[PDB]
């Protein structure tokens, strides 16, 4: 299936400047010329324009900072990404913080029965203006898409909830608000903190993953967070959090899922060139790119 | 169980000066209040005092470096020790080189009818000295616990020895003298080197060390050595050896012991402020605490 | 004097992508924020739009490498540069490859009588069609600017040439092509390489250069290639050079030329994020800039 | 049974110069020492002789790049090599490229009915002039020994294949051309390139690789290019390639094939003094050989 | 002149914990060792006890945080150099935070007629309660030495002011606050900020601040604080600030001192292991102490 | 006038194995290419045979350790630079431990009225078998050139001294030995240690230097030991000492000499890459030495 890329320039979503430079560090480690070596039908739609933030002070929420903006953004973002699902094609969003996830998902859900989302991040991102304890919206995409937060991020695209939490599945976990484990326990969704990477190995979580997905979604989701990687790996994010998952184990998973023919639609997220060392992470990013897409050692 | 931490900043166990800071480098690295998130009664006695060693010529054993200064601050902590675990408490000894294993263990065998040891270490620390190639005490502390070496040593608390070889489970070792091959060999000691580790895999290595200790033993002590991890992810120690256990390992092993809960008493040592990079190893060992006592990601 | 930030996303100067991220890089680094403390009416006009390059193989000249792009871009500039000037504030145009020297000067020139300048480099960036090795416009913007090369770039603003050999000095020159050693020669263009800022010191070369621009231009402009600091002081740039000037140093030049109140307009180019460590260029890019505009220690 | 060192200081099988420097980078990290250690009677042949290749202009070689004096270096190592057998020693070569291995095939496989071969490398070897995208010979020997490829390499020796496919067991491959990715899948080489290291383990790839040569094979060659490392861990090679096998997989696997006691001979290739840290590589290498000849941490 | 060393374990004077661990780290840097080879009688007093601090929330003033104990510990602190200084004996003080300098000059001042000071540091040290952003006393002793601040500092030793403002030479400084800058316009200190180490050079600093003092005081005290270093020379600093003095500038330093015989008493401070890569800033520091002390090349 | 290139694979000067490689790593760091832009006419003569050093304890040479093989490999060195100054070119000898200084001034000077000779190192290299600390022949060949040693070493050539101290300029020194203190003291040796470089400047110490011999010599020899530059800037030196000389200031001090048309014989020593980061101090002198024959900036 050809892919059309739809870069994000998003930072709103969090504190950190940078991210919004995210998609070009992307296209400049090469994600079109690998890509295209795989034979694919690569398109590039360009960027979403994003709106500048009105200041916190007249803004409203502090506990949903830059909102309006954030929502804005992703309202564009969710039109770009249906048209593209419309035309058939895969949509491969580029972040920008994980804020846009609720633009992506708004966009291709809706073309889906039951869409299962594959949540590759250190951080949950089920927060609510409630648990929040930063404010920042690139902590809240998953629950919004799951109808649980505030309805100018949870009504993007005129329909909600997005997803089932039934349907999704957390891999390489490790840092959660104690609104959040809540969330995620009564919720039911299925995770695998490090502890279970640790413990079952990355292959074992993979399969029960594919799996369980596989067996109950008629579309797949990968909303891939470069902070899922440990920091040594992916320096270039603005929340980084130790002891993650290595460049090999993502190379697994990405191989995994492509052999899979499960993932329907994806988004790599949080690059942020401005912290990293020499554009390591987009590179990263442009790498793990690749092997979702099918490249292969032998 | 309400915690009881005792520094015991000693150096007299070897020759690299500056792991008489590791106490203090553990306590600036936040082990209180990590303790006191997971809803701990936490008590830190202070340090043990620790004498300066008489000049080195007019000392006895040139094989047993110390051991006058090194086997009175053993008595010393011993009786913290003893104290505390009376008082119905959990003893966490903060080091310090590993010869305040002597003490420790000798404060609460004592009371236990069969105490078990997991000893987490690049080395056996089994010598005696008739087989220490270094006349280092920090090199004798398991042997002189198991009733083997000097009595000034063997015989701390007023009793030998504190445990049985059957009873003790040595992880991550990967450098033992000739002389430790064959005390370990023929004491008949449980014993994963990296190999084993690198073979099996940490989850077997911990399955098996938990499920073996569980069936026979009423109590079980944990003695960390920070130079048991890999001098990357550990470098602040003052005999490192290449190709450990990594941070994660290390994590899973601690989470494993904590879901386990047969950990009655622990200390972790070596850590030394003078050798490493930014209290990078004094930040480890407080993680792996909090790991220990519970602390979970989800 | 209020100041006008102009960004200028340039990249097409040279091979390596990245350079057009420096506006923004140097803009998150805090230039705003450092500048305004100095109380200063500073003002962001945004950045000048440049367009992609057309097909290679149908582009006119190989020894000007995305000529049409560059000039029309840099005539886009040399425009609101103008602008700039004519509104009674300072020009500081934030780059972007050192291309963009043709627009600045473009925009600044016609409004002295004789406008002297300080090319701050690693490089003279003297080459022509003809002596250039690389085809690279990064590499001729001097002299360009001199009323040398291709008139698509001799022309911009519709004049020239913009500046007099006789006014311009060289400083922190360590690599030259042959017939950019040949040109600075025969033009007679005052030149300090490093040989002479080693010999010398810096101190003698910025009062020999203030004092010599002084008695002959009636505004002086700065053009700062962060190249010119030793790739260690600044890793963020595309052609590196070894052996270059110290952080020191450069804040020592700023401060002696914020001194003698001879700076009428300046630039700083080629800060590259994705070849950076950290943003560390674009950060001692705006560190510099404080100190060229009066910031002190005391 | 005794061992006999053979260096073999070629570089003229690749473009990086240095290589050649690896037997006495390895020799000086204490090759010989650490296996006396072992009580093993080491010997040492000196150095195989290479000739200077002559301007690839003058000799016709470019898709066989300086193959007359790879050709006539080889022929050297070959009768080297075979003399050591014959003599009843171990030969254990040390690279030097590896081209070389060309050299060490032609003079052992003659002495064994269906010698097996474990190729430990990020990439196959096994490209011939026609497939060949640098022209360069130390990407050739496999297919070379197989007896694919010039005359000049397959005859080496006076006899060819020197092995057959269904005996190569490729282990730790990242990087395959495309022509190589085709010989393998239909000369049906068993191969784990990293995907199947990541996702079975380097447990379950030896347990797998030894039983399947000592199955078919009456002896068995170690073909170990320290490129197989991850560059993290072995830097000081020409052709390295990211995402590798680390220094306790490789320890492991060196360790079980020691158990195995199916190794009767061996070489270590790629070391280059003046592209690595202060000669870690060929450290790595040393102790690699240490575990291969039965070093162990127990 | 014999040597007394005296440790102050001090880090109430400011906020990053560690800094009490600069006189072991110095001592274990080989301070005793150094001095003793150039044939001096060192003594070594040991470490003055200090309280710890009354938590912020019951204490007074936030503008000066653990006034009480760090006015304590200095009281101490200028009891234990009167002493030595009416031995005859060179006060050799180790800190510890800067705040310790309250403490040093009032037991050394009080034996002078004109005692002058070279304040070698990044800071003034010039803050009162009302200028102070951090209410940090290590920001305030040379202020409260020269008669300026809370009565609780000022009138250590029982008597004001230590030195007078015109005996006071500032080198190295960078990062003043404004009232700091203020008060030391105003006070008339005399001061070399790193702009006058730049244009003048480190040997015409010294010169002219060797000549001043020695023209108009009748002992100097040398108050060196290791950040006065650049935190790539002295990174175990809690308050760095970049583009500092270099490590050879230091040592020139020190040596012109020696030369010129003017140094009564000294205090090296701001050393913190916690915050250093392997006790690198002691190693300095004693290497500094060494020089000061006479120690020469040749 | 013509160079001729002479390799002196040279380490039994020392201790360290590898500076035997500095040759070929200077070679391959590209000083062929380099000189030969310089449009000299440059000659390769290869490498001098160095035969293995016999047994410390068989052979007597404990103050003088492996006395034989230095001696005699300096023969052969001393016939091989004799001959290149008979057939009217330069001698440029590439090292290999400084004791090879010994042949080469032995076959230069000779040829000389009044030999000068400059010695960029951190050390004197003045020891004598009765002042040696460590035995190393590689600390003698200065004063062994003087004619102060051991005959073995002092005829070589059949003839000494081979220079008058009064003809000796040390530049960089930062670590003599305390006999060496004395011997440059009484023989009266003209010696810039870094306190100097620090004071007076490099420009200075050039300047005096060049003016010095060239007032009362009638050839110089440049004896560069790589160990004269700081570690930072010259890592791979079997006996580094921090506080060295800059890669500018080498530049400039080269830059000087080429100038004064001065030095009619080098040597580059203490080359090994064994102990380096990726060739890096190979290509420092590599550079060195382009600037030496004259290359310029501009
Ligand atoms: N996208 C990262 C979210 C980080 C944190 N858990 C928060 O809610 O602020
Ligand atoms: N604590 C490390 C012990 C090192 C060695 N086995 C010895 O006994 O010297
Ligand atoms: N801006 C760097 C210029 C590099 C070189 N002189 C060239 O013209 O290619
Ligand atoms: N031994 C490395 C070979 C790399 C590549 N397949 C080539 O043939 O050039
Ligand atoms: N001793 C450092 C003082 C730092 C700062 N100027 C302050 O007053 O907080
Ligand atoms: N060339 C280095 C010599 C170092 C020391 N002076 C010695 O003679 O051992
Ligand atoms: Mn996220
Ligand atoms: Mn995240
Ligand atoms: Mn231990
Ligand atoms: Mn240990
Ligand atoms: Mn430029
Ligand atoms: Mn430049
Ligand atoms: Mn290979
Ligand atoms: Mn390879
Ligand atoms: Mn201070
Ligand atoms: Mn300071
Ligand atoms: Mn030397
Ligand atoms: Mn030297």
């Amino acid at each position: 299936k050809p892919i059309s890329i739809i870069g994000v320039p998003m930072d709103l979503g969090q504190t950190r400047r940078g991210v919004d430079m995210g998609p070009s560090a992307m296209r400049y480690a090469g994600v079109i010329e690998r890509l295209e070596r795989l034979h694919y039908d690569i398109e590039d739609l360009g960027d979403i324009p994003i709106g500048k933030a009105e200041r916190l002070h007249e803004q409203g929420d502090s506990r949903l900072r830059n909102l309006k903006a954030v929502a804005e953004a992703n309202e564009k973002l969710a039109a770009a990404v249906d048209q593209v699902v419309q035309r058939g094609r895969f949509p491969l969003v580029l972040g920008g913080d994980h804020s846009i996830a609720i633009g992506t998902l708004a966009g291709v859900a809706k073309h889906y029965e039951r869409l299962g989302v594959i949540w590759y991040d250190a951080h949950g991102d089920v927060n609510t203006a409630e648990t929040s304890p930063s404010g920042n919206i690139h902590g809240m995409p998953l629950a919004a898409s799951l109808g649980f937060g505030h309805p100018a991020l949870t009504q993007i695209g005129g329909y909600s909830p997005k997803i089932k939490p039934e349907h999704v599945v957390l891999i390489g976990v490790r840092s959660l608000d104690e609104g959040e484990k809540k969330f995620i326990r009564e919720k039911g969704i299925k995770i695998y903190t490090m502890h279970e990477v640790d413990r079952l190995g990355m292959t074992r979580v993979m399969e029960e993953t594919i799996a369980y997905l596989k067996e109950r979604t008629d579309g797949v989701h990968l909303s891939l967070d470069l902070d899922g990687l440990d920091p040594s790996d992916a320096p270039g994010v603005g929340t980084p959090v130790i002891g993650g998952l290595t460049y090999r184990e993502s190379h697994l998973a990405m191989e995994m899922l492509a052999e899979a023919q499960i993932i329907t639609s994806a988004e790599f997220v949080e690059v942020n060139p401005i912290l990293d060392e020499r554009n390591k992470t987009a590179s990263v990013a442009v790498a793990l790119m690749g092997s979702l897409f099918g490249e292969k050692l032998m």
